[PDB]
């Protein structure tokens, strides 16, 4: 059995390592055939791509009558891909923050403040189209301030696809072989699941990184977490009433802020995401592991 899981860990770690880079190359070779920057690209299509099974686990997820699940982890995918995805992805390569961005930046604090509050009460199925709505509507505006866009395209959705596709191998094989040591949990796989389902947003921001083009790190990070929220998280309170994880949600907006201060007031890089890192590992040593 093992075997398997081992073939596919594989095979998902090669389609990871792969999907990342055709995904991110695929996807600016678009946005300097389209005219968005960098960034804008990574905030909207890429962070849409990473954080789209997020979406459809949280809608299947709520509807199981256990929507627990839903918002949790939906969050943990935030706070990763700023404390460790954004942290790290900062140490790699620096990235430079120009005015006509450090608005967006704030603008996003806001849906993160916006949504944290409106979350004590839970989250209604009210509670939950706003934020589909507000989504929608950073769209459209964050979207408009920015036969050979044929290749792109493909490499941006093979990429894509090879990423989540990946994941899902890779996550499937680690896991058997996890049991097949003999160390299993509902905890440990599921620490390394509030942690490893933003894996992809993880990978295409690191592989990203891995290029100098800290606009899509960015974008990707910024975007991701209001997909997580606006997207996914949303869905789920459609189903159903979300509980409220306001502790976890505490963290989110510190560490959503802490990135808002290093935007409009300074640059990020190596020596801060020490910190971010820093904050995420104090924040799994005494979160819902």
């Amino acid at each position: 059995m093992v075997i398997l899981g081992v073939g596919y860990f594989l095979l998902g770690l090669i389609l990871l390592y792969y999907g990342s880079d055709w995904f991110v190359l695929g996807s600016e070779r678009i946005a300097r055939h389209f005219n968005v920057s960098n960034f804008v690209i990574g905030a909207t299509v890429m962070a849409i791509g990473t954080s789209l099974p997020e979406i459809l686990t949280s809608a299947y997820a709520s509807y199981m009558h256990a929507p627990g699940i839903s918002i949790g982890n939906a969050i943990g995918s935030c706070i990763c891909n700023i404390g460790l995805v954004l942290g790290l992805s900062a140490i790699i390569s620096p990235i430079i923050v120009d005015k006509n961005l450090q608005k967006n930046i704030l603008v996003y604090l806001l849906f993160v403040i916006f949504a944290a509050v409106i979350g004590i009460d839970g989250f209604s199925w009210i509670d939950g189209v706003v934020l589909l709505i507000l989504f929608i509507i950073y769209l459209r505006w964050t979207v408009k301030n920015g036969p050979s866009v044929v290749f792109s395209l493909v490499l941006l959705i093979i990429g894509l696809i090879g990423v989540l596709v990946g994941a899902e191998l890779f996550v499937d094989g680690a896991k058997k072989i996890a049991l097949a040591l003999d160390i299993s949990d509902k905890v440990i796989g599921f620490t390394l699941v509030a942690f490893g389902t933003s894996l992809p947003e993880l990978m295409v921001s690191l592989a990203a990184a891995k290029r100098n083009l800290g606009g899509m790190v960015l974008g990707n990070v910024i975007g991701s977490n209001i997909a997580d929220i606006g997207g996914a998280l949303a869905v789920g309170s459609l189903f159903m009433h979300l509980p409220a994880e306001n502790v976890q949600m505490a963290v989110l907006v510190i560490m959503s802020l802490l990135l808002y201060l290093f935007a409009k007031y300074s640059k990020i890089g190596r020596w801060q995401g020490i910190l971010f890192l820093a904050l995420y590992i104090i924040a799994i040593a005494s979160l819902r592991m």
